């Protein structure tokens, strides 16, 4: 009823949807992109592609390749403005980086989160709910 980009029961859909359930809580993940290059460059390029904005990252647990969307409620695309540490680009963590990208799959503002270790750009991540974006997107549904 004139409210896409959201569902009513967002917080139930977060736990209902097979898509989110396959990504689950804290599991193992891998990058899936320009990382398919040889090693040397792909480590720095990885944090540059993370800084571009959107990217593509997969899981291990179900092996769900998804397009990550480093687009906060102010969308940018112009190679990062000023997001969080954990969101994008945090001066570089302990041989890893932390990443955090709210997705709007079904009409659930989830958070995809994780750390991708720099070793090959594989690591750990999962979903959470974005309890603010869900409210904001419910507003932005011309409410």
């Amino acid at each position: 009823g004139s409210m896409p980009r959201v569902v009513p029961d967002q917080r139930s859909k977060f736990e209902n949807e097979e898509f989110f359930r396959k990504l689950s809580r804290e599991c193992e993940i891998k990058y899936t992109g320009f990382r398919d290059r040889p090693h040397e460059e792909r480590q720095t390029r990885f944090q540059n592609a993370c800084r571009d904005g959107r990217s593509e990252i997969a899981f291990v647990a179900t092996g769900t390749n998804l397009s990550l969307q480093f687009f906060p409620a102010s969308w940018q695309g112009e190679q990062r403005q000023t997001p969080s540490r954990e969101y994008v680009d945090l001066e570089r963590e302990a041989g890893k980086v932390y990443l955090k990208a709210p997705m709007i799959l079904n009409g659930v503002c989830v958070i995809w989160k994780g750390w991708i270790d720099l070793h090959r750009l594989d690591g750990m991540g999962c979903l959470e709910f974005d309890e603010e974006r869900a409210q904001q997107e419910d507003a932005l549904a011309q409410q």
